């Protein structure tokens, strides 16, 4: 073993890798980055963190996808979708603690900086001769070393044929290898260790020329805003030995320096993205209406419900939230009929009736299902009936449902809502030490749990659960302080809740029904100025009319 | 003797300050004072806003009438006033007149020794000299609690250090201007013009900046505006305080204080064109119960007088079937002098809503003043009539043309002794405005931040322009889109909004008011720090 002593070593280890994923195809960004995300889970190890998606300014200065997915070679390492609460190796990575010794030879901090600076200054005047879509992931990887991992990454880039995947960190290592040449047989041997290889011929041809040197950290880690922007979401307290500071301090200095040194305000043109289904949404650029479809006095027939769905589409709802449970305080569900029996038939009919399309392939509303029950969501998702899980337990009731959010090539988005107890008990469970931050921190802990378990950060929506184990003054208090969610994708449901009525001064009890809907439009307005991303409403047309007037008043004509 | 008694009746420009300490009756105390000024001194040709600052039913039928005669006729120019402002030649000072340093040294002598509801006025006065006026002013003070002071009198730099005037001399000045004294002697120690604290009390500079920003007395170092601006500059830099917070600008809809920009009042629309006056008066009570602060009645073959006076009279009677007083302010949507005169003589209305901005018949302004009473007015911008206005939409500068129009218009009413704090501005949405221009007026509503603003979007056609069986659908969207403008108006602090759908508007404003009522306005950063520390 001249080259293969330790590189091909049978002794299996667990490393932490931090990757950067980039594309400049805006229209296909989500499909390309998430196809890269699936090849990372498949070939490199386990995804235990992701940044938001960003639309980023170029910083040079400083459906064959669908075909491919049916024809992939099998990893020699097993998938494990089982939930985890902890990852020790990742704990160790973050404290810069004692991971295993590098099989690739390390440089010291001063040599690293010398060689890093040389690549950039040489890369600057080479460059002196569209938007980016960026994402970072932390991977718990079975790959033995960064060079091994770069070889597998370049294979992933080749399968995909558009995509840049870089290694930013690998363990606490500092590495600068200058004139790497791996023979084609050596590349095959490294791929074979991680993959059951079966047109992977000309691919090995390509890769020999392409792996020229190996920098860990990445040279541009510290020099691109787009990279620090992403790392700041995942690992802000991280300090590599080669960095003047923690990633958050590096991120903050960069933002500041652009203000004071150039008067730029760099956030304006590097935009945070959340994904509801398969398309980019710019965080805080739009208040989408989520139309409520309660399939539950009882016996809501599927035909009636589906025509309500079509009504709500025409009234301007961009999302439909269907549910067969009832969450009102002090009530129990319908006599016999099961949750699945209420929602699946409705959804199956809707899906058929929409398929009688004419030809608007992007006037289709996103479907959200309000369920905490695995069996219902499992059936909805297998039968392509829903896009979004609306879990009012924040996946707490049965965290197994988190496994259903990851299909082989698909990812589903999810709303995490705060409540305490159940409908009968929740009006009792009203004591908070720090209401606003208690609830915010709960949702942040839930998101960390999903993200640790491989759910993309940008597919996760926060919801404060207004009226769920909150007094009316507490529901109000969370709306007063909603700015607390300014960095995050936000979903709220005020519609027709008792607290609205508590705000009002003082036909037969239907005068209170009217003031309640009219009071909700006040909140729709408030939400609009607070740039709330989604509002769950019963009254789609009334809310739509309000958001259109407010939108028009904001648009300056020329 | 002295020239003081000179029988001749030539005209001087006098700037007064008016103060009271009563909160509720401040209007009645200050407006009663404006009338007595008007009656015994000459003509009110300017007033400021009423400001709250951080430092009689019987009397009006038992009036000693004046030796002069009040000309109610409208004016558009005042030569004496225009000369006063440039400090041009005026009939020379009949009193002993000191110079700059002798005034400052003596001024300083009063400040260093003796170490709230404000309203300035300007008066074209027949009175010969400030001393004579201060006898009338003080005599007036004694009939009414109230401190009336002379800020200026022509360009005069008067200082008179000791003053004793025997009862016989006071009777002869009061008799000169009045068909008829104890304390004037005990109370009139000296005379300073300009008044000593002119350039010191913020409450005084604040009021003068409303009336005469570009006035420059040679005693003062700068124009009233630059002295005013520099002070606001100092209070922020040195003490790090916004002076506005506690010194609040006031407007008046009837007889009570309204803090400018602190509430969005609902004005409920009663169009008695769509009758049974019993139905319409039912609708007025309905609207009061749905939350209308104000009712705006209008009629426009049977006359508008026969459509609206019966209704207002039935109403005012049905309100007598109440044997406390959360009573609605009444607005009449008329440009007809005669219709407003009837209503005002029968005490059926508090406000003139004139959509011609008092341009159909400027004489209507004469009805906003009485012997004692004052009525407030809404001045709306439009062009043409309902048949022609949709084509009258070309403007040099849409936003500023309409502002300057309403500002020229307020200058006219104020020149004619209408109190500035009773004049509400309305941009007239949808009147000689394209839908995009109605929007642009709303987008630029901040341009009325200093002024009482009254707007009417309700059910207008531009709302529909904002939006993407079928007829009843457009009508519902129109009411719903209006609730967005109520929301916008609430956040832009629009003082009044004229709406058809009171209940819906009231629902919205209650919810928005609640979201804004923060128990502890430090809690957001406190609570955040707590969480960072836990
Ligand atoms: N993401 C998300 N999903 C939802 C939500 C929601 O807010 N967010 N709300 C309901 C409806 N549940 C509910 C309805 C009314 C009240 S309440 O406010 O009207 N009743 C009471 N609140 C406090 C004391 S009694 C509470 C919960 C169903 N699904
Ligand atoms: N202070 C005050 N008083 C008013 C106001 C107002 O805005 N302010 N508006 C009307 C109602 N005027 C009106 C109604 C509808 C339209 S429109 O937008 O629907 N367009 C029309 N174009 C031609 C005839 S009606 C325009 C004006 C009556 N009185
Ligand atoms: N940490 C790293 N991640 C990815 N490529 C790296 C790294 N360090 C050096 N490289 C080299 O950078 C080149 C890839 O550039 P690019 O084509 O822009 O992705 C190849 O020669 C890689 O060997
Ligand atoms: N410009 C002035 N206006 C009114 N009173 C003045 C003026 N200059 C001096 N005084 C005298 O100062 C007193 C002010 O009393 P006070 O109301 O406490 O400010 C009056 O009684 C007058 O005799
Ligand atoms: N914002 C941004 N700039 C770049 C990126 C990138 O991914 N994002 N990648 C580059 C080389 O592929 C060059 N510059
Ligand atoms: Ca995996
Ligand atoms: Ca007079
Ligand atoms: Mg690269
Ligand atoms: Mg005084």
């Amino acid at each position: 073993e001249t080259i293969q002593e330790l590189i091909l070593s049978e002794e299996n280890k667990t490393n932490i890798a931090v990757l950067n994923l980039g594309t400049n195809d805006r229209r296909n960004a989500v499909l390309i980055l998430e196809t890269a995300l699936h090849l990372v889970e498949k070939y490199l190890g386990k995804i235990i963190n992701t940044s938001y998606l960003y639309e980023t300014v170029p910083e040079y200065i400083v459906n064959y996808i669908n075909e491919l997915m049916q024809n992939l070679e099998e990893s020699k390492y097993e998938e494990n979708k089982e939930l985890i609460d902890k990852c020790e190796e990742y704990e160790t990575f973050l404290k810069n603690g004692k991971v295993d010794n590098s099989i690739l030879k390390e440089v010291n901090v001063e040599n690293y900086l010398l060689e890093c600076n040389n690549i950039i200054v040489k890369n600057d005047e080479i460059m002196k001769n569209s938007y980016f879509y960026n994402l970072t992931v932390v991977v718990k990887t079975f790959v033995n070393d960064p060079l091994s991992m770069l070889v597998v990454i370049k294979y992933i880039e080749e399968l995909m044929k558009i995509i840049d995947i870089d290694i930013l960190f690998f363990n606490d290592f500092t590495i600068f290898m200058k004139n790497i040449k791996l023979e084609k047989n050596m590349i095959y041997k490294i791929l074979s260790k991680y993959i059951h290889l079966e047109d992977p011929q000309e691919i090995i041809n390509n890769m020999v020329d392409n792996i020229e040197f190996l920098s860990i950290p990445h040279v541009y880690t510290t020099h691109r805003y787009s990279i620090l922007l992403c790392l700041n979401d995942m690992i802000p307290e991280y300090k590599h030995n080669v960095l003047n500071n923690t990633i958050r301090c590096l991120y903050n200095k960069y933002v500041s320096r652009m203000k004071e040194q150039y008067n730029i305000n760099i956030k304006e043109n590097n935009k945070r993205i959340y994904v509801l289904k398969d398309r980019i949404s710019y965080l805080k650029e739009k208040t989408n209406i989520v139309g409520i479809l309660n399939v539950n006095g009882i016996f809501v027939e599927p035909k009636r419900a589906v025509q309500r769905m079509f009504e709500m589409i025409n009234e301007g709802a961009s999302v439909i939230d269907i549910g067969g449970e009832s969450s009102a305080p002090f009530v129990i569900p319908n006599p016999k009929i099961s949750e699945r029996d209420l929602v699946v038939p409705v959804l199956q009919l809707f899906q058929k009736e929409w398929n009688d399309i004419i030809v608007k392939c992007d006037a289709k509303p996103i479907i959200s299902i309000d369920t905490i029950n695995y069996n219902v969501f499992k059936e909805c998702v297998d039968n392509d009936l829903v896009d979004i899980l609306n879990d009012i337990s924040a996946c707490t009731n049965n965290p197994e449902i988190i496994k259903l959010l990851k299909k082989k090539n698909k990812f589903y988005s999810v709303v995490l809502m705060h409540k305490r107890g159940n409908p009968h008990t929740m009006d009792k469970l009203t004591n908070y030490d720090n209401l606003v931050y208690d609830i915010k921190n709960y949702l942040e802990q839930r998101l960390n749990f999903l993200v640790l378990n491989g759910i993309p950060r940008y597919r996760i929506l926060f919801d404060i659960g207004l009226g769920f184990a909150k007094k009316h003054d507490q529901s109000i208090k969370l709306l007063q302080n909603i700015h607390v969610y300014d960095e995050y994708p936000l979903f709220i449901g005020y519609s027709r809740k008792r607290f609205i009525a508590h705000c009002m001064n003082d036909d037969k009890d239907q005068l209170l029904y009217q003031k309640n809907i009219c009071g909700g439009l006040a909140i729709a307005s408030y939400s609009y100025y607070k740039k709330v991303d989604l509002i769950r409403v019963h009254d789609v047309l009334e809310t739509k009319s309000v958001l259109d007037v407010l939108t028009k008043i904001d648009q300056v004509k020329d």
